[PDB]
């Protein structure tokens, strides 16, 4: 059940190798399929090394080293031991932020009252307004949201924006919280397609 | 409670520092006392090393690497956090063996029935025989059982010995377990003195 | 007049020292102040690292290699050459992008026309639309905009964002420019303050 | 026939190559077989290092290192340049110790003198006792050896025990002597063959 | 116009890829023909060594340095992008110096007025004397100059040497200068040949 | 005897500490006096490096590394071991060369006969002419030699040169052989003096 791994973006990961011998001489190879890989990386440093045991040191892991991490080692008895890791990783974001607050709303009009800002995270995750402690659902009449999300293609985090728009009343309180979205285990999806806009 | 570390000797070991930024620049030093220090190491490589993250790295644990390690950060808040870990090692030592087998015994008299021997662990363990499955003790006429454990200088890895002599009749069977003489947790220990011998 | 340096973001710096041997040995050393210097960092790698020639190089520079370099030097003559570099950076950020347009204006009420949005730029830089080519300045009136600059916090760069609400006519273009707030040199600025909030 | 080189484990060794030129440009090429070697190892760290005048450094030799160390070089005249060496290796083991001594030996029935320890040796060499400073052969009555030699997996050294039974008179001296196994040159040896124990 | 870069040896030299992003993950190779290189080196440290930014990095170039230095990338848009410099280099000697002086001269007769040195320039470059400030064309009787150019196979330099030997007057004062053969830009050459003298 | 070392500029030297544990842990410290060292060096890499026996490893020695290199270790049994070395350097120039010869003498008269030059010694050593297998001795009259030794401060070592003026006889054969300034063993030196010329 542990060949799944979910890492923190940042900080180091380590992936053993089963077989490999405690110490060298060794006869293994790691290979990567990454954010890197072009197809698939090989070896035998601040990028992925091989510590003495033999296993695999990432010295602070991105986005960029999601997929697939494979060892293939001659062990001690002669014959070949197998290794087989996927990796993901994820970024938790900054408190998020109530931005352009309206001091005062007017009741029977539509009115802006504030967007909420979380950013910074990974993968995405979500915002939602509460009132009064309760998940508002976005209406067509009495409330409407604009949401958006933004990714930093210098980093590959993200920025979520939600833009409240109320119709009330007398005197409600808000606040806004940020939901990972990430779940328990393993989503699956498929190997991805790219069409060409013409 | 994760303060104290037990830890596989040639494997790798990371320890965090919690206060630390998730990245660079941060303001950190690393003080350590081991078998290799003298009074303490300080650093903010394959001997020790810090990650991206401020972490600790041992590349390969030995039994010279146990011993104190702490942390002090500047947290991004501006104040102070401390980090404390105690690390323990241990080592599984070969298969046990049995040398110099009797291949017959005499009833009413003392015979060596054989030397079961430990090589390569840590701590030392213990050795024990059994006789069809049960436990043996040793008394001072039937049984007798002369053990040796010698410790590798250039390893600092133990080698266990242990001698039985029998005085019996009809068909017994002999085997021998060596059981690792860690406990659960944490045993604690005086500073150690060293008297000169006249 | 060479003494400032202006310097993108993510590249390579060399900074020479004036009066360094051409080749070792050499009695230099090169002091630093910048946003990873507490104080004064001091030497004589992929941080910064001190060429054969005595010169000072950054492997790819960022916003926190803005500051202060200092090399002293014994030269060849035997007496001592000092160098002074001011270092200054900058990142372009990408393609500006419209969000959120409308389709449709209605003539005598206001409208939100849509969000310019840059991301990654350093320095901040500012954004301004134009109307069929022309500069708009906000009035009260017939035109308002609300514009947010905000800064990532993982890396320095800013992300600015304006938009455009307007009370209209027929047939208008409109398009959005990033000028960024670079000027030709150095401006100068106080040391900083900061208070406490209570 | 200097072709042929004994080393100490433990300590550097530096291989010339004869003709490759003082300093680089170097047309040059090492390829090794050794204990580490599956077949033959390659290049032009710590493991195998080429100096600058086109050296073979081992920074510190092992049992591991023994085997055969060849250099091509392309020579300054434009020719090649051939070298080829053998290295053997050795380990002096820790003083031999007596374990186990007999206090009081009765005459005319046989008595465990007392057991002989080296430790760490290579490669393993011999012990032996003296009585009164006289080399004592083993006959099957008034005296009697048992050996056992074992060999560290975990570093290659080897342990030799030597147990001494006698027979015997009024009051002898007993001594124990370590006999290192290392000739004057170059054993020869046929290439290993490995048969399968049914 | 800018592919062709002159350089001083000793000193650092960066090279630019243009398509290359910014920041890792990056498709490129350099591939060189240098004074190193038998036919092309080839990479994606202290000889030549690839910046993050993918720019190539020569931490103190050398007369072997001269020659081609090619890039080719796979740019952020997914097609490939060409580099292509031509790197030439040069070396300023020492102060000339005037050997063997003489102190009189007879009118009448050839004396040997003494040598002008140049010690360490790349390329050779050239001497010539001055008497009273003018430049002294070589005749077959009233002067005749010798001079010999030698060049030090350990490091590539050259030394001029220049003997000058006049038929005289009164009182003329003399003195020499080195001009460096440098151009403006570019000269072209044959690719070498490499007959043998039988 | 040996703690004199001479060593060819280029090659690598490796220097012993005695006392040193044969591996890690160690207290040792390295203080060197060099052309390089100010006062005192002190370490415990290309430049200067330790091996893991403790021994002192310079990769390519030159002249600049001549001078007193210093042990100090606390050695296994833990008292302290000293080690102190003085090293010294040398350089074999290039094959001697005789340059401007002349074809023909005219008896009775004095003749420039060649100059015999030697590139790159270290240290200088000296030139000396041979007619028909003897040694010349310049005299006033019937011979004379002017003879030149300039040092390359770029490299430091030297260029002899050696001009022979004949005053002749029928049919003479000549050569010129250049004899090192080596010794046997350690001459001894004064510590400079560096007057100012006013």
């Amino acid at each position: 059940m542990g060949q799944n791994i979910t890492a923190r973006i940042g900080e180091p990961l380590v992936l053993s190798c089963k077989g490999a011998p405690k110490k060298p001489p060794q006869q293994l190879e790691w290979k990567l399929n990454t954010g890197r890989t072009e197809a698939w990386k090989v070896l035998s440093d601040s990028v992925a090394r091989i510590l003495p045991n033999g296993s695999l040191l990432l010295p602070a892991t991105g986005i960029v080293d999601e997929g697939t991490f494979r060892c293939r080692a001659t062990n001690r008895r002669g014959k070949e031991v197998k290794s087989n890791y996927r990796v993901r990783v994820y970024q938790i974001p900054g408190k998020p932020e109530i931005v352009d607050p309206a001091s005062e709303l007017t009741a029977s009009v539509p009115n802006k009252v504030g967007t909420c800002v979380s950013e910074g995270s990974y993968p995405a995750g979500t915002l939602s307004w509460h009132l009064d402690g309760k998940l508002l659902i976005p209406d067509g009449k009495e409330t409407l949201v604009k949401e958006e999300t933004r990714r930093h293609p210098e980093t590959g985090l993200f920025t979520l924006r939600s833009e409240l728009t109320v119709i009330p009343g007398t005197h409600p309180t808000f606040s806004c919280s940020f939901s990972l979205g990430l779940p328990r285990r393993r989503p699956l999806n498929t190997a991805p397609i790219q069409l060409r806009v013409r």
